[PDB]
């Protein structure tokens, strides 16, 4: 797990600029799917363009080889797309190009081969009809979940990237859909709103740790994934976004501890939709983007910028083995406040979505 550390690190970086921007709106993004996207980008890619972007991803190339970074990816990708999988996890990156460029082969045979991406040439001189075509290749890459995703485009596109992510978790210890009901969810320290709270009095890694000023609970997906959830003491939200650490995080995974809780969790559905030219940006990936852009890789003669990046997450988490309760008086642990959250791997610890929850309802 070479390239581990790395993602942690971009998923903080993402997660705490994104933070930075907005104060109250639900973070939901996949640090995995959107460095895989871009280290594939980076196989078209020279000189400083391509090193802008993987030191953007927070890999130091004075220290790692390119070729750890590029085997790193495809063995995420191999346990990822295992035929074999519970984990109900949909993911694609789609490369659209301008029917007019003279592609390089050696670019469109890596990214089929080595990254399992697809690439597509469009008329972008009707923009209406790039855009449909581009949303309609994921509308049926998620079969109907993500539709009409890219709403403009710039007059001058001429290559696009949309990088798609749908999860559906299922839970190793489900939750009996008896138990749940509407709650009160508290958005800030003086106002509530009704949600959909699960329930369920049972035996779980739950801990609360003093330097996080947090709980801690951490759950199994079928699929080899794990969810850790991060519920801020009152006034602790920032204190919590600061002291995380990949360290930390690395702690609770190899703790296997359990203990009796009575434990409400909220039915999550929820998405996240962002512009990866401007989040990026702000990370330092710009070249690629601008039309000094070095994508001799990609197309030897003509000039070519990235006009267009879109990432969209999508989550849902809902309900669907015998557990010994002891007759002691459980904490009750109600993730009714905003919360922060990750979503882990098990065979490489990467982390496959990071987020925050502020209203589950929006």
């Amino acid at each position: 797990n070479k390239i581990t550390p790395n993602l942690a690190e971009f998923a903080f970086s993402l997660y705490r600029q994104l933070a930075h921007q907005s104060n109250s709106t639900n973070i939901f993004f996949s640090p995995v799917s959107i460095a895989t996207a871009f280290a594939m980008l980076s196989l078209g890619t020279k000189a400083d363009t391509h090193d802008e972007i993987l030191e953007g991803l927070n890999f130091n190339l004075t220290e790692i080889p390119e070729a750890q970074i590029h085997e790193g990816f495809q063995e995420l990708l191999r346990t990822l797309n295992q035929p074999d999988s519970q984990l109900q996890l949909t993911t694609g990156n789609g490369l659209f190009l301008s029917e007019g460029l003279k592609l390089v082969d050696k670019f469109l045979e890596d990214v089929k081969k080595l990254y399992h991406s697809e690439a597509f040439t469009v008329n972008f001189g009707d923009t209406e009809e790039a855009k449909k075509q581009i949303n309609d290749y994921v509308e049926k890459g998620t079969q109907g979940k993500i539709v009409d995703l890219v709403k403009e485009l710039d007059r001058d596109t001429v290559f696009a990237l949309v990088n798609y992510i749908f999860f559906k978790g299922k839970w190793e210890r489900p939750f009996e859909v008896k138990d749940t009901e509407e709650e009160d969810f508290h958005v800030d320290q003086v106002t509530t709103v009704k949600v959909p709270m699960m329930k369920r009095l049972g035996m779980f890694n739950i801990q609360h740790c003093k330097k996080l000023s947090s709980w801690v609970l951490l759950m199994k997906f079928l699929g080899n994934a794990t969810a850790i959830f991060f519920l801020p003491d009152e006034g602790k939200l920032q204190h919590l976004e600061n002291e995380l650490t990949h360290d930390i995080i690395t702690k609770f995974l190899e703790n296997e501890d359990r203990r009796s809780a009575s434990l409400h969790l909220p039915k999550l559905s929820i998405t996240g939709t962002y512009d990866l030219k401007s989040v990026l940006g702000q990370l330092g990936i710009t070249k690629v983007f601008s039309n000094g852009a070095d994508l001799s890789g990609v197309t030897e003669e003509a000039p070519l910028k990235l006009s267009k990046a879109v990432h969209k997450a999508v989550l849902t988490i809902d309900e669907k083995f015998l557990e010994a309760i002891p007759m002691s008086i459980p904490p009750e642990v109600k993730f009714n406040k905003p919360f922060v959250f990750l979503m882990i791997e098990q065979n490489t610890k990467s982390p496959l979505f990071m987020g925050k929850v502020v209203n589950p309802t929006q």
